[PDB]
């Protein structure tokens, strides 16, 4: 028994190790969310300014397919946990490589630190974001119900992490110290792998030692060739296009946006196609398809707050917030900590709103089309106030109204798919369900990252108004099927 080898109480109420990893996780999250909040900047602004002078549409599509990429590789990273070094050697060895990636950032490596620091990041975060929260559900006994609870306190860790380092951060991005800050970053992540280090034995016992579905030696040999294979050709596409000088981002962009369509498709078949899903459950799953589109509308909106929101924010506003008085300079990596601190104060507020209901609440449709129209609301309203506007310089406040409009749809549509994800999912096929509500946002990051690319053309005001009418539009159409959907 893994239980018999953990103490079960030491942390408010749960096992003493969901404190072990709180302090890992926040450590983890807050310099990812740093890194992240200023990297968009550290690409774009001028080398005088300490930037790397890269051209803004590429800077855009380089976060977005950053983005895409790191929730990709969840699917394998859980996979080579769940078949060869099981969930605790991927999360130690995840955590070493994120940490390589952020010393990658603090060295004058320019261009080769930038790609070889997303390189390190990508592969670490797909070993460890998805292996650290299996071993946290694996602390609790099978009829344990601390585990909604648990996870409740182990997701609060990510949204503080993601609310302090930008706050903290900010100072970097003013004085142009962009090595500066991520070496604080480097430093951040390195509190979290020693405290692991230190605590993870005596709280963590035996919990995620050994995979549960350990490959067998023809397996070794057959998985072996199809992936050493697949590393030799995309190492030799890359180098020969690198040294002809026909290597570009719209490479990578192009083959992440294939990746993007092609995996959600490849799920959903495959679930629809097999011989150990039941009619109710294949009903189910036909159910989860425009509930997916709405996810992938609504994380295309909330993930260019990243990368599109905050740029605009920072070159068309006057970046002057004004409250009742309060009246202060606005940080564009400021900009960052608005959805992570609404979800913090009114994630229990709305969890409350439908607690007392019950059986009145709506539907799991009806949520993920609240959402969507407000994500779409989000934009036509930012976009009428460029409209509205024009040349002349506008406040802040509309642009931090736009994203308070799109953290309020995220409560009605984030804990629907993580409840949709587990429910709907049919009883063979639960890691592949976690996979299908994972990939709405890798999707719509993947989309986004030839998406940004219509900001030039359309231009970025009436690009705006586009998606927000496209988003609201489709929503209104799939919520005629809202009785339908509802099996
Ligand atoms: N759970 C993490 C978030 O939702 C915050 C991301 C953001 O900074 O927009």
């Amino acid at each position: 028994q893994t239980i018999q080898s953990i103490p079960q109480k030491g942390f408010f109420g749960h096992p003493r190790g969901l404190g072990v990893l709180f302090f890992v996780e926040f450590w983890e999250r807050f310099s990812y969310y740093g890194m992240r909040a200023m990297l968009i900047f550290y690409m774009y602004f001028a080398i005088h300014q300490n930037g790397l002078g890269i051209d803004k549409t590429t800077a855009m599509s380089i976060m977005s397919v950053y983005g895409a990429l790191i929730y990709m590789s969840s699917i394998p990273g859980a996979w080579i946990a769940d078949r060869i070094t099981g969930t605790r050697g991927a999360t130690l060895l995840g955590a070493v490589l994120i940490i390589i990636g952020h010393i990658c950032l603090s060295l004058p490596f320019a261009l080769f630190g930038l790609f070889s620091s997303m390189f390190f990041i990508i592969i670490g975060s797909g070993l460890m974001k998805p292996n650290i929260s299996n071993i946290v559900g694996r602390l609790y006994p099978e009829n344990d119900t601390r585990i909604d609870a648990g996870f409740v306190i182990f997701y609060m860790s990510v949204n503080l992490g993601a609310l302090i380092s930008p706050i903290i951060l900010q100072h970097f991005v003013d004085i142009r110290n962009f090595h500066g800050g991520f070496l604080l970053a480097a430093i951040g992540m390195a509190l979290g792998l020693v405290w692991y280090l230190l605590f993870n034995r005596k709280n963590l016992g035996s919990v995620g030692m050994k995979p549960t579905n350990p490959l067998s030696k023809e397996e070794k040999r057959k998985y072996g060739m199809i992936i050493g294979i697949i590393v030799a050709i995309v190492i030799v596409v890359l180098l020969v296009t690198y040294y002809t000088h026909t290597l570009s981002f719209d490479l990578i962009s192009n083959t992440v946006l294939v990746l993007g369509v092609a995996l959600p498709i490849i799920y959903f078949t495959t679930m629809l196609r097999s011989k150990d899903v039941t009619d109710g459950e294949r009903s189910r799953v036909k159910a989860f398809i425009p509930l997916f589109i709405l996810g992938m509308l609504f994380w295309s909106i909330q993930e260019q707050g990243s990368n599109v929101l905050n740029i605009y924010g920072l070159e068309r506003s006057d970046m002057q917030l004004n409250l009742f008085g309060w009246t202060t300079r606005f940080g564009e990596a400021l900009f960052q900590s608005i959805n992570p601190l609404f979800i913090l104060l009114f994630a229990p507020v709305i969890s409350m709103i439908w607690l007392k209901m019950g059986k009145k609440q709506p539907s799991l449709a009806i949520k993920f089309s609240i959402g969507t129209l407000l994500a779409g609301l989000s934009y036509i309203l930012i976009g009428l106030v460029g409209l509205g506007y024009g040349h002349t310089q506008f406040s802040v406040n509309w642009v931090i109204l736009s994203y308070v409009i799109c953290v309020i749809g995220e409560l009605c549509l984030s804990p629907t798919g993580n409840s949709a994800a587990v429910k709907l999912a049919p009883k063979a096929f639960n890691a592949q369900m976690m996979s299908v509500w994972l990939l709405t946002n890798a999707s719509a990051q993947a989309i986004n990252g030839t998406l940004v690319k219509l900001i030039k053309p359309l231009g970025q005001t009436n690009y705006f108004i586009f998606l927000g009418t496209v988003a609201i539009v489709i929503t209104l159409i799939i919520l005629v099927f809202s009785p339908k959907i509802t099996k």
